[PDB]
């Protein structure tokens, strides 16, 4: 059903999260972690304290799709088990800073063609697929976007609800 999903999304905040490659999303799906640059680390730490759920909606650059969405379960933290992210250009592992723990809510993909009717008020009402990494998605748009994804029968939201 969709009822526990709607409960998790109630009064949530939503952020568009870009990945340079599929490998980093695979790592994030296996290990339950994500790292962002400092400008977005501050935004997400602020958001994590501010709302009962912070939802990251993932899209691999140039893929034409979202690859799923996850809920922050922690603020960022340094010094844990290192994650072998595929860094681009000439960026170092230090630039990615802290690691957020995340609980996946949906690991299924959604093509951009299916969210063409959703516009994001916080990005000039452009289609919700459009946004820089870290762009916040307004509540109603983000909720409807998440509800478009195929149900992910492998995930039991019971344990997510207990962390709220």
């Amino acid at each position: 059903g969709t009822s526990k999903l709607k409960y998790v999304l109630q009064d949530a905040r939503f952020f568009l999260i870009k990945s340079n490659n599929h490998e980093n999303v695979s790592l994030a799906k296996a290990k339950g972690v994500w790292s962002v640059l400092p400008v977005n680390e501050k935004k997400l730490n602020l958001a994590f304290r501010s709302a009962r759920s912070v939802i990251l909606i993932f899209s691999v650059r140039e893929s034409g799709k979202f690859q799923g969405f996850a809920r922050l379960s922690s603020e960022s933290h340094h010094g844990g088990s290192p994650i072998h992210w595929v860094l681009p250009a000439g960026m170092s592992a230090k630039m990615l800073g802290g690691v957020f723990k995340i609980d996946w809510i949906c690991r299924r993909e959604l093509p951009f063609t299916k969210s063409a009717h959703l516009t994001n008020p916080w990005n000039e009402h452009k289609p919700v697929k459009i946004g820089r990494d870290g762009q916040e998605i307004e509540l109603e748009c983000g909720t409807q976007l998440c509800l478009l994804f195929p149900p992910d029968e492998s995930i039991d939201l019971y344990q997510v609800i207990h962390k709220m």
